[PDB]
């Protein structure tokens, strides 16, 4: 809980290829926050497990035709089978977790996810279950249905559990000034919020805005003391580095 | 008080889904033959499954029905919700297999239980779930509890709570035997099936977490009102809950 990670979708999977699972990072990684022994919090997001399908039927777009509804299950049950993976992953290093799929819990209205009844996730949380949210497919109270972002689950956690620190893992160093395709990438120190409006774009499938959205969710969560990291998880032991305190090439907002 | 509803409530047993003998087992060809009968019958179903063999194996080895009592039992519950989750999303493959969109909503993770009772405070998400076209898959689970830390919550448990929820036409039960018998017809070859329980019945008859047949034929019984009535069936007989659910008269146990 004192620190909320989320686990990003492009070191979970194979971003580009669907339902890829890539469990060697995620065993180091659940490896690394036992290791740095500190009170956690973990979300994933859906990686390839959700994206691939959710853009060929612009499911965060809403429930528009009838075609939608068996892919939205189907891209649900991918998921929840991520999540699956991951819970294993934790359980085997010891992390006792259970995955919580917002689209069976709660609703969405405006982009916002509407979580009406928290008990269930603060009595997991007190028990020592620790509650797994992730990216889903979530009722809209006007488009039927939407989209969640993992990135937004942080947010709800983090104003429910006011933590110390939030880090999210992904496959790069830190935000650049424009993406490592470009050789003339340079990693950003701070984010701030001019520093970015910085190259920002997307060459894999996606639904629910890539690095710049992250880098929103990260300045919104900020605060008095509050720091908000993104750090490369496929660097060995660079998680658990930062975790201890240590110093480690990132970026903070 | 009117009904507004056509859906059949069925219950796939953990007797079925599942070995019972072994652990950790999943009834790949049983499951997906009642999937495929489910989608023939062309009816309206909202399904709920049992916890299989190894969820109640370890529910009992650590007493996770009792209440959370030493910290041994954290693990354990999360090792066993993990592994319900898992038999889930293997139930629920067959059903979009079939062409049946569905999703699992896990009890542990969404509500809350106090009193062995099943809390649901906020019945939006299921409801929307359900208008949608994606059918909500829930089943037996560890749940948070009010007063004892955690405690569990059975399939039956959790039709009686979509019976009231959504106030089905009709309610089957599919486990692994004809139906009520006088006794238990695995170790009495003179037990003979009950065709139609009653209170009188059921108490007079000869009947592993969260109770056996007796709390099913308890639960069927509180769920015949309002002209609704309630079956037990064998899933073990192949076309069996197909018929049923077509409304043909089969072998079974009805409460009415
Ligand atoms: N300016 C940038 N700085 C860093 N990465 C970028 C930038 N623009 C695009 N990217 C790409 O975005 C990818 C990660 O996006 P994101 O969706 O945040 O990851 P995750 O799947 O962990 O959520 C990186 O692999 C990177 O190639
Ligand atoms: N009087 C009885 N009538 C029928 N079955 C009985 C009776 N007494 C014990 N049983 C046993 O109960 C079992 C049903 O177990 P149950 O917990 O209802 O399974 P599930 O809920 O997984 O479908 C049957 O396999 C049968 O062996
Ligand atoms: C893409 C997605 C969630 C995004 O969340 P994310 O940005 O954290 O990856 C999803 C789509 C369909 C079913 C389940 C999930
Ligand atoms: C026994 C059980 C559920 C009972 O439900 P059931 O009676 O329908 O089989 C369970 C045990 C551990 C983890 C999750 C569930």
């Amino acid at each position: 809980h004192m620190i909320l990670i989320k686990l990003g979708g492009s070191v979970i999977t194979d971003k580009s290829e669907y339902h890829k699972f890539n469990k060697e990072t995620v065993s180091r990684l659940a490896d690394e926050i036992r290791r740095s022994g500190q009170d956690v919090m973990v979300v994933h997001g859906a990686g390839s497990f959700g994206h691939v399908i959710a853009k060929k039927y612009a499911i965060q777009d809403g429930h528009v035709d009838d075609g939608q509804i068996p892919a939205a299950a189907r891209a649900m049950c991918d998921t929840r089978e991520l999540s699956s993976m991951v819970v294993e992953e934790l359980l085997a290093q010891g992390i006792p977790a259970v995955s919580v799929a917002p689209g069976s819990c709660f609703v969405m209205e405006d982009g916002k996810l509407i979580v009406d009844n928290e008990e269930p996730i603060r009595r997991l949380a007190d028990l020592g279950i620790m509650p797994v949210m992730f990216g889903d497919v979530v009722p809209d109270r006007k488009k039927g249905f939407a989209i969640v972002s993992g990135d937004q689950c942080m947010e709800v956690l983090c104003r429910m559990f006011d933590p110390e620190k939030v880090v999210f893992v992904s496959d790069i160093d830190g935000l650049y000034t424009a993406d490592p395709k470009t050789d003339k990438k340079a990693r950003l120190i701070g984010e701030v919020t001019r520093k970015k409006l910085a190259l920002t774009d997307i060459t894999v499938a996606d639904v629910t805005g890539g690095v710049h959205s992250k880098m929103e969710a990260m300045l919104r969560m900020t605060d008095r003391n509050r720091r908000c990291y993104l750090v490369n998880g496929n660097a060995p032991n660079r998680l658990y580095s930062l975790l201890k305190g240590e110093t480690v090439t990132c970026t903070v907002a």
